[PDB]
């Protein structure tokens, strides 16, 4: 009845990884780590440390950091910076350079914890279930070939993530997606961004801060408005935003042909039935779960729509001694939930007193050309599931974009009430800061804090953040239906 | 028994100016409101808004903004950004013209809500108080000048602000206060800044940004640490990283003697005894309330230390009918709380049921170099005034300065509870958008938050935010006395 190992994690991922070592440190298991690859490469592209850190999250924002400067070096000559204005543009080689060495470094941060740690054990392959305590370990995902490792385990947790989804046409071989995003070999003139997931709207405004002289970048949505599940006026906010920073946005617009030409650029046909070049289209359609390789019917392990594995609250799987975390499982899809997942499971199983990770009124971010904080409901879905909701709002021009010339950048804000209690269900904020404003305000409403805290505190009087305490008259009010004011 | 008007306020303050207009608008009494200038000019240098809107937190706010340029300029190169590096010097010339241009605006403003509101009346003048119902209003501060109006009212409310303390020294009348700093000819190249008050660090930062080719600032404090009364690591990081944006700090030094040059510049000798020339010396001592001329005696209202006006936690004097908010009062001395004080004052006597404002967690900024946000107490304070402290602690320099190779900005944070109930009394916070994300953390503290809801709290992977919800182990605690460990 002792397995070599306790506890076998399928994926180093931001979830996994975290699991694994809360395991071996605090409660002393014996552990084991799956990945493929020690550090970031293209082929394979994810590696030790997961999504986040190798191809998304961390040399996202590095990139996003570098776009902005752009804007900044433009905006600085209003406060009276003067220096070359004519053919400043950036360099892309300089850029992915000094990105890489920043993760790279963070890979080799992860090579001296295994080594560091009393039995957390690093095993490169491709984690497969041939049992509901073993796990191979192939050297392909293919299930022919050769076996590196058989890992013996109490316990099993699949923390592997997710994969890009790809649009399913004539031509679709010849694009790219986040992951090829990131090792591009130059920076893209001509650029096409399909899709309208937060993963396009950021890397479109990547594209276009690190744009060439004489270039472009389109984004493609399928719909009417970028960025669904999002409050519909930031959305409209934005749109705006991106127009005014140059990224030309096409709605109820699709590609179905791409073929490529003399010259390696692609040629693209639309829904509309127009023509167009790109250097590249980059595929930003959404992300599905990275169980496709992993036989969980060989373990009795089952999954639902499109791969996602069925888990609990407490995030067990259909078998008792295997769970799953993050991405692969379809709950929210962000990293410091898929840690607080796993970080939870680590007090379940090997700490005795359980608990569940709370879902409901996580913060998170958009990185776009001006970012965008939000938690909680929106109008769409709070007007629906409350009785009476009140909307706030108050969107504003700071003090200092008057001297920089970008007085199209509109900071926003709008908490969503319910009007029974005052309790602030949602905020959503469009502008600078507002990602590190919202963390905080997620505390609050964690707290199940009401508007009526919101604006008794005081404010400091230069930030965008103090508008938050100074919302007090509802813009207008959902009764149990559609939009009104306060009727008896 | 009827007055002309119901109410006169002595300033068009941050707090004076919306009193008044609380008071006209929701409870229509009839309004006069007193101030010395129409727009922001020199001469006496406060206007129509307080020194706020023309001579302080405003116009302050966009000349470090304008600063924060250079550093941005320089970050920019690691992540590709290649341009004219020799001799990138900025134009104070066209900083304080489209200062001013803004700062012009706010006032052009003003004097259109006076003509567009019901019984709201400006009144350009010196207010002085003949007695418990009469103002009068000279066209100098001196009490023997003419006399432009005599405005007869049930209450007064003093709201006159504050000025700027002054070293008592030969040489003293060749210096330079905030006031005159932001109507200056060029950018100094030889810069004194006196003082460690946020004031002094805030315009180092300025002048510091804005210094021509070849120039330098030191700034100079009385004592051993700048910024007294903020938390001590805090404190000491800031004079580092000011150190490392080339602002020579010296303690424990000060002017005695200053005389001036044939070539118009200034020269300065010190505490130790050494010489030195400055282009200007800026004395930032600090600010004395404003109650020098009003006569207070003649009504019957008195005044404590050094002119501040004696009041309650009601805002209301000496005098039943006469009122002050603040500066004046000396009680906090910022914007947002002023605005409260005034606010309330207007719910106590025009609004029936009363309120008072609250002094306790009021979070603020300090807009330097890299900039200060802190809500609530120091461990200096909690550890003498409560029974069991435990203070926590976390710097980390983010992700991005690896890359724009500016690697002395740590983010530092440092929460102090009380180990007892777990209660967050105080946050510091020093590091790029600490303004922005201290506001909803003084929401949090409003609402007597705990170090279990801000850990418990889900949190954002990119924000240098995340960081309060990632700290469990306390670094230290202080028991009923000195620093110490956990003891039975
Ligand atoms: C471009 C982009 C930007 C993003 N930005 C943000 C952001 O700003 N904020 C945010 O909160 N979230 C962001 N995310 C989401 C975040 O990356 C994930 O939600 C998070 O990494 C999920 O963690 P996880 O443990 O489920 O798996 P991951 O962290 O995705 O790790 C999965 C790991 O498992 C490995 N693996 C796969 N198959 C196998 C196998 N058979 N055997 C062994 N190992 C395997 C992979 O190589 C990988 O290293 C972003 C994602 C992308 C793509
Ligand atoms: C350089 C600087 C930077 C600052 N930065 C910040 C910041 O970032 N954040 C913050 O919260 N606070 C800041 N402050 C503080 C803020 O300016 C004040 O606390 C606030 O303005 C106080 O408002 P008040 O109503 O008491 O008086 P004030 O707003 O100071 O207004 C006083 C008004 O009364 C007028 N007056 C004077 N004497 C008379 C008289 N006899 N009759 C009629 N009128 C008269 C003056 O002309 C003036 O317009 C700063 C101050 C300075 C100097
Ligand atoms: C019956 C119609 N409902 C969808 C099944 C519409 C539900 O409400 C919407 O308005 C809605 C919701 C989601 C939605 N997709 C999310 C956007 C996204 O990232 C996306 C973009 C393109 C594709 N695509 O494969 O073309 C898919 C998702 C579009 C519209
Ligand atoms: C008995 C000594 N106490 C002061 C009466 C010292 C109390 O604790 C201090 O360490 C302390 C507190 C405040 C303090 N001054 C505030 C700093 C400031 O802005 C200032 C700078 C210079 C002068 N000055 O007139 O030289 C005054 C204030 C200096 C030291």
């Amino acid at each position: 009845m002792s397995r070599a190992y306790d506890l076998v994690v399928l994926g180093a991922g931001s979830g996994g990884l975290e699991a694994g070592w809360n395991a071996a440190v605090t409660h002393k298991k014996k552990v084991a780590v799956v990945d493929v690859q020690a550090t970031h490469g293209p082929p394979l592209f994810a590696a030790l440390g997961g999504t986040c850190v190798n191809v998304g999250c961390v040399p996202k924002k590095l990139m996003v950091t570098g776009a902005q400067y752009m804007d900044l070096i433009r905006e600085s000559g209003g406060f009276g910076w003067e220096m070359d204005r004519e053919s400043l543009c950036p360099n892309w080689k300089t850029l992915i350079a000094a990105k890489n060495k920043v993760v790279n470094s963070i890979n080799e941060s992860y090579k001296s914890m295994f080594a560091d740690t009393e039995g957390l054990s690093f095993h490169m392959g491709f984690g497969a279930l041939q049992d509901a305590h073993t796990v191979v370990v192939r050297k392909s995902e293919d299930p022919h070939s050769d076996v590196l490792e058989t890992l013996d385990t109490e316990y099993i947790l699949i923390a592997t993530g997710s994969w890009p989804t790809r649009l399913g046409v004539p031509g679709d071989e010849f694009c790219i997606t986040s992951n090829e995003a990131f090792y591009l070999e130059d920076a893209p003139k001509r650029m096409l961004c399909v899709g309208g997931g937060y993963i396009a709207v950021e890397f479109a405004g990547i594209f276009n801060g690190y744009k060439p002289c004489g270039g472009y970048v389109d984004l493609c949505y399928r719909g009417d408005l970028i960025l669904r599940g999002f409050d519909t006026e930031v959305r409209k906010s934005l749109t705006k935003q991106l127009g005014a920073n140059g990224i030309r946005v096409r709605t109820n617009l699709n590609p179905t042909k791409i073929t490529k030409n003399e010259d390696g650029s692609n040629h693209v046909h639309f829904n509309d039935g127009t023509e167009e070049d790109y250097d590249q289209v980059m595929l930003a359609i959404g992300r599905v779960p990275r169980s496709q390789a992993l036989q969980l019917d060989k373990a009795g392990v089952r999954t639902g729509k499109n791969g996602a594995v069925q888990v609990d609250a407490y995030s067990k799987t259909s078998v008792d001694n295997i769970y799953a975390i993050g991405d692969v499982t379809n709950r929210v899809m962000l990293t410091p939930v898929a840690i607080n997942e796993g970080a939870a499971f680590v007090e379940t199983v090997f700490g005795g007193k359980p608990r569940a990770t709370d879902h409901t009124k996580v913060a998170c971010a958009v990185f776009s050309i001006p970012p965008i904080g939000t938690c909680g409901m929106t109008e769409e879905e709070a007007a629906k599931n409350y009785e009476t909701v009140a909307v706030y709002a108050s969107s504003f021009t700071p003090l200092m974009h008057n001297i920089s010339g970008s007085k199209h950048k509109e900071f926003m804000i709008r908490i969503i009430t319910n009007e029974s209690n005052g309790e602030v269900l949602g905020v959503h904020m469009l502008g600078d800061s507002a990602p590190e404003i919202i963390q905080s305000v997620g505390i609050c409403m964690k707290m199940g804090a009401k508007i009526s805290d919101f604006h008794s505190t005081i404010g400091v009087h230069p930030t965008s953040a103090e508008e938050l305490c100074s919302m007090r008259t509802p813009a207008y009010f959902y009764e149990s239906g559609k939009r009104v004011e306060k009727l008896s």
